[PDB]
């Protein structure tokens, strides 16, 4: 339910290195880290925007 096409086709960069070891599980800043490392994703992205039926 989102038209952008930037889900799992990029996530592997700061999510699998920042959203898998850093502080993504911690709801302290979330959208405040959006651009510095982990960010406030938590979804990791897996074909949810680029394809609603992926």
């Amino acid at each position: 339910a989102q038209p952008k096409c930037n889900p799992n086709l990029h996530y592997w960069t700061t999510q699998d290195e920042g959203a898998a070891i850093g502080l993504a599980w911690i709801p302290y800043f979330g959208p405040a880290a959006e651009g510095i490392y982990i960010e406030g994703l938590m979804h990791n992205q897996d074909g949810l925007i680029c394809g609603l039926r992926q």
